């Protein structure tokens, strides 16, 4: 494919993302890598406002400013959120917000943490020599102790991966309609399928690695943004960069592109209406980098491989096309699952929209296959 | 630019749209030509409902299927708003709701009435073999009386084609960025430049041919939508497609590709940051033709022309991209100029709308070099 940056083996993720920044940054290094105890103590509001206003113009190339967009945006996430039960501050000291508007800017992000930064650049090879295996992996920051912020951020990074392996076949689907060779756009869909049905088993793994409890009262916390949020009703000033405060949403796995890609080739349409279902997962199309954002539209641009599968009466063509589909609706299906037990019960243990939101995805989904009425 | 429909001396609009549908559809054409004695004479709805349900297989080309959704566009307004004094129909009659509905997606258009159709679409020569200007051109629809729909639909037309010259450089600055053609580049961007500064002279025409009396309270209203609207709260049935009622927006020039594509071009993000105004313009972009929108996506999967042209630091090349951005400042603040005579001062015999466009226009001016 051309350079929408979509490595062949980890896909959209940055393939072996940047650990430490440059020497310059270490005061910023430092409050990122000590997250959890600076909270904890009471220490991390004090220690970001005694920080110095750094300059960006030390960061080269794209690895480094995704570090330091990851770096800046979990302290941001500690300052706003602090010990994460409603102590809460509305402006971002000049210090630290400047820095993170810029590079946001030269970047194409918003300034608040995404699923680019928390996911596919926080992540680290332990052994530089053994596979993308969770044991053989770490993550590079965490905001709590026991947050399972590893197992979390780590076990989406290998859900990522998995289906990421399905994205080197479009180029063939899309090839094999153009030349009219049937054969091969069976089996290009068949292995399509194949890499959504592997993403579903590694999706299983979370159960080892995430704790309701954690995720629900800690992780979800930290990740909360200021769009719609009472707790921040008008955003949050960036203080010596904006003048109002501004609203940005919470990370979110709708901001992966993998995970919106497959309904654009499969013509499953997600994004289209005016419903809100629609409208999010067309939203947090702009939290994603701006080379994986232009890989969606560019998908939309060329014809529909769902026509191309109707239009030929083809039994074999309509049953791998659907074992794609269904793909996705075993994908959302097990989700949905996984929301109850990770959300739902831990709420009742101490919300509908949510439901309605997935279920519509789902339902979406479902109502896209050809067979199995 | 190989089949992004961009015509080479019209740009985005449809080159010579055709001007009758098929006899088939003689019962179309004949409430969309009689629009204004139709709505005046208060018959309108009823024709609309007394008229069979059309199939749309018989609009065999693009062009056939295009005015075919020009007509049953304006029809649409015109039942839904009526004679345009409040009095509104939540229902869209289903044998006029789905050849409408399923017309729209073959196009893949929402099923209103949109720029494409009632500018890009909605114009004839009148002299084929004199040049495009006002006088030799008139609309093919209109919607009252004195509603200015002449005007208003060909200065804008005029101001699309003007720009369209700038539309042809856009592969040479691209290549030149590649071969790295660094003086080839220089007048690729001043050539554009060029031409935004004679889309704002052609734009000065505004102020002959539509009239504030007529836009703000006639012609304005026929072109608004049902979205965010509290005549149509909830949107509009489309009786037989959907049983839940629909709400899209109105139509605005934001629908328009040019005027987003030279943002794009030149690094101007103004579908970036989160605001409202980037919202409108990147939810406009699905009120677009297939191939525009598809242009639009590919034109920001190239690299930016403003960073290269930050790279370098070439004073000659820094001026040259100021040249265009600040045809794009000019355009938009005269625009403001406009909207100041045709929206609020009639409106004071509303300002979050200006707050679009100061915002839209402030960062057209953030994004100057020097
Ligand atoms: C504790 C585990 C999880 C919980 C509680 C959870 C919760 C949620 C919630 C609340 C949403 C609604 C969208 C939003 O609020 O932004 C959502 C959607 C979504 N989730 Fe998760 N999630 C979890 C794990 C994962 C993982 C590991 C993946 C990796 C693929 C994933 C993929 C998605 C996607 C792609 C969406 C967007 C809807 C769609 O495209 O189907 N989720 N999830
Ligand atoms: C009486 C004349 C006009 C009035 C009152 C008017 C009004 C407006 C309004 C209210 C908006 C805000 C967006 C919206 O509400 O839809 C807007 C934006 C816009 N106008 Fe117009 N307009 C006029 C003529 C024109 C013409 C002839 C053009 C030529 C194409 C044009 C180009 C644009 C564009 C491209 C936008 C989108 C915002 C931008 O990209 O700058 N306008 N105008
Ligand atoms: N899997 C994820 C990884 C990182 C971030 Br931020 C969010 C999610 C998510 N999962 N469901 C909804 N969002
Ligand atoms: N919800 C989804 C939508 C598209 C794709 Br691809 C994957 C998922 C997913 N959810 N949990 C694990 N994976
Ligand atoms: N110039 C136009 C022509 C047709 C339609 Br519909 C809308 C406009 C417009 N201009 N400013 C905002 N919208
Ligand atoms: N508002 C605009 C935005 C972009 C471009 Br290009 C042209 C215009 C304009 N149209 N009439 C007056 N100005």
């Amino acid at each position: 494919s051309k350079e929408y940056h979509i490595d062949e083996e980890v896909g959209f993720a940055l393939p072996n993302p940047q650990e430490n920044l440059p020497d310059f940054y270490n005061d910023w290094m430092f409050i990122a890598k000590h997250l959890p105890d600076l909270i904890e103590s009471g220490q991390l509001r004090e220690r970001v406002e005694k920080l110095n206003m750094l300059s960006i113009d030390h960061l080269t190339d794209h690895k480094s400013q995704r570090l330091a967009r990851l770096v800046l945006g979990c302290i941001t996430m500690a300052y706003v959120w602090g010990k994460g039960h409603g102590d809460v501050r509305k402006v971002l000291p000049r210090n630290i917000a400047v820095p993170y508007c810029q590079l946001s800017k030269k970047l194409e992000l918003p300034p608040i943490l995404v699923y680019a930064d928390c996911v596919l650049a926080n992540w680290k090879k332990k052994d530089p020599n053994k596979p993308l295996t969770y044991e053989n992996m770490d993550v590079l920051f965490s905001f709590r102790d026991g947050d399972c912020s590893k197992g979390f951020f780590l076990v989406s990074l290998l859900v990522e991966i998995a289906a990421a392996s399905a994205i080197k076949v479009i180029p063939t689907v899309f090839k094999a309609m153009q030349m009219q060779e049937r054969d091969t756009l069976l089996k290009a869909l068949l292995e399509i399928a194949s890499c959504l049905e592997k993403a579903l088993q590694v999706f299983h793994q979370i159960h080892d690695h995430v704790n309701p409890k954690a995720f629900f009262s800690v992780l979800r916390i930290y990740l909360s943004g200021w769009k719609g949020n009472p707790q921040l009703s008008d955003g949050l000033v960036y203080e010596g960069f904006w003048e109002d405060p501004k609203e940005f949403a919470g990370g979110s796995a709708g901001q992966s592109s993998v995970f919106q890609c497959f309904d654009v080739l499969l013509g499953i349409q997600q994004t289209a209406g005016g419903g809100h279902a629609a409208q999010f997962l067309q939203d947090m199309r702009r939290y994603m980098p701006p080379a994986h954002r232009n890989f969606l539209c560019s998908l939309e641009s060329n014809p529909s491989v769902r026509e191309f599968v109707l239009s030929k009466g083809d039994a074999g063509l309509r049953e791998a096309y659907d074992a794609c589909v269904k793909a996705l609706v075993s994908l959302r299906s097990y989700h949905l699952q996984i929301v109850t037990k990770y959300i739902l019960i831990p709420a009742s243990q101490q919300g509908t929209d949510l439901m309605n939101f997935l279920k519509t995805v789902r339902s979406t989904t479902e109502k896209s296959l050809l067979k199995e009425g």
